[PDB]
């Protein structure tokens, strides 16, 4: 399950279905992914084609990345079967030694 976020606006989504806090053209992908973090067991099993599943490097190794639209990210730590740090993040902001 998921444990803690980062971000609150994804927190807000997840735990109320209030969507003031991201885009609202995302509202729908994010709850998809948000309920897909959720029930995972095993990071593997986030490995979607379309989610393009990753982790990320140097001061971020530990965290994963998958994609909602264009450049946005969900991040997260994921250990024993839960998810920590949920982020919604730009991926362009990330530098080339992060990813
Ligand atoms: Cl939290």
């Amino acid at each position: 399950g998921i444990k803690s976020f980062k971000h609150k606006g994804l927190k807000l989504l997840f735990e109320k279905g209030v969507t003031s806090g991201v885009p609202a053209q995302d509202v729908d992908r994010i709850n998809d992914r948000l309920q897909a973090i959720d029930t995972a067991t095993e990071i593997g099993e986030l490995n979607r084609q379309i989610y393009k599943l990753h982790p990320l490097k140097g001061d971020r190794e530990g965290y994963w990345s998958i994609t909602v639209r264009a450049n946005w990210r969900i991040t997260f730590q994921f250990i024993n079967g839960d998810a920590y740090i949920l982020n919604y993040e730009d991926a362009h902001k990330l530098g080339p030694e992060q990813k």
